[PDB]
């Protein structure tokens, strides 16, 4: 239903609000050549989110939602972080390289349970999910969906 709809929308989008911290311990980590999730300590869980978490090798944040928004197993939302392969005129982005002193701005791409493939402005496609997420298109925001 379409309440139903507002309901978890909202939810979700606490959620990915909540995921700066992990947006900001990425970049700050990439700064450092550090892996990833290094130091990292993720918010307190609320009623709606049951956990944050980094790849420490990817910078992937995965955004598990509890059974308030979203079923167990269909319940997880993924913010992949790419950067330019070169800062001037970029021809294509790259995943991040865990080791490496990285400060530029870092783009993340946002994938529900449905979104088969990148879609961002040039220069162009950013890496899929390396963990898939379960949650429903619907339920997230539009840019996350197929």
């Amino acid at each position: 239903s379409a309440y139903q709809d507002y309901l978890a929308r909202s939810r979700v989008g606490e959620g990915l609000a909540l995921a700066a911290s992990a947006r900001l311990a990425v970049a700050e980590n990439a700064a450092s050549g550090n892996g990833f999730s290094g130091g990292y300590v993720s918010p307190p869980a609320t009623r709606n989110v049951e956990s944050i978490r980094i790849d420490d090798d990817t910078g992937q944040i995965a955004i598990a939602f509890t059974a308030r928004v979203a079923a167990a197993g269909a319940n997880t939302l993924v913010l992949v972080p790419s950067v330019p392969d070169q800062a001037d005129t970029p021809t294509a982005r790259v995943a991040l390289s865990k080791g490496v002193i990285q400060a530029g701005t870092i783009t993340w791409e946002c994938f529900a349970g449905d979104k088969a493939s990148s879609s961002l402005p040039a220069p162009g496609a950013g890496p899929m999910p390396t963990d898939a997420p379960t949650l429903a298109g619907k339920l997230a925001p539009p840019e996350c969906r197929a």
